[PDB]
Order: structure tokens, then sequence, then C-alpha cells
């Protein structure tokens, strides 16, 4: 697994672990469930690029302790 | 204190700090309270072994930044 | 940004990132919102000193991976 941070605009940082070839939608759904948020209302980006349903950490060239940004 | 991670099957990783000779039930109860979960429905394991009410990090040979796995 | 930990008496550790010259009330409000807590009922301290509305990490001489303590 690699460890990823999900950072909100409020400064909150929530941690996940995910395998490099697993879709990031695993993480996005878990974030929403754990944080009581809706995909209808939030968006996830990595180094400015939107993350799609099937993108994986390896495809997006993510490394351990990288950060995903969440926006409204 | 040592720092411990509690990892769910969804990839969520939640952090605790606990003294080495304090029972892990402190951590288990705090996890349940903070995550809105019930002991009735979840179980905690460390390197495949169930964690009991009075087990301590020192007894289970846990070290800083180790991970506890949570299951349904 | 620097990374800060917010530690509860239950051993929970929640992470934030904040710029050094931004008021810590950003973090305090985010903690309360994310944790479903009220400022009416909790207090934040750093190395024994209460944190006020306009105190910044730089003013309080905080560094990456320092811990803020939360109390009832």
């Amino acid at each position: 697994h690699i460890n990823l941070k999900v950072a909100g605009q409020d400064g909150s940082v929530v941690q996940f672990k995910i395998k490099r070839h697993t879709p990031l939608s695993k993480l996005m759904k878990a974030y929403c469930e754990r944080q009581g948020l809706s995909m209808r209302q939030i968006r996830f980006r990595f180094d400015g690029q939107p993350i799609n349903e099937t993108d994986t950490p390896a495809q997006l060239e993510m490394e351990d302790e990288d950060t995903i940004d969440v926006f409204q």
C-alpha cells in the first residue's frame, strides 16, 4: 500500500492507504462515507488534475505521503 | 506514548497515541466513539491476533507507527 | 504549510495543515466541525498555554508535527 493524505480547504488532513493499481474511487467513496459528505458536492484533484473513477495511484504517479485536494 | 494506526478495509487510516502499558481497550473504545461505530459490529486485530480488553501495546509487541486492522 | 496534530484525552490524534502566519482559530473551527464538537465545551492548549483566536503557529513557536492538546 501507499499512504495518501486527503486535504480539505479547512486544513483537515485525513489519511488513507491504497494499493498502487487500485482505483482511487475506493478512496473517494471511503472519504465520503467516513466524513459524512456527498460526491454530489465535492471534487478530488491531484496536482491540479481531476481524479476519475478508474484512475489509479500508479497512473497518476502518486507516491507515499502525497496529498489529494478536496473541493466543494 | 506510541503512535498507532487503525486501518479499515475501506483504506481509512485513523491515528491514536497510547502509552505502552495502557490497555488497548482505551483505543478501541475511542475509535468506536470517534467513528460512530459499535463494538457489537467490529473486531480489532494485530498481526492476525484478536486484541482483548486488557491487552497492552507492550504485551502485543507493538511499536510506534504500527497498524491495527479493524474488521466487521 | 506545517502539519499539526490535535490530540484528545481519549488518545485520538487528528491531523491538520496550516500556514505559519494563519490564525489557529482556522484549525480550531475545523476540528470542531469535523469532529462534531462545540467550542462551548472544548479548549485547546499548546505546551500548556491556551490558544486564543488570533494566535498563529509562528507566534506560538510551533513546528511541523507538533501536537495541540484538546480538553473538555
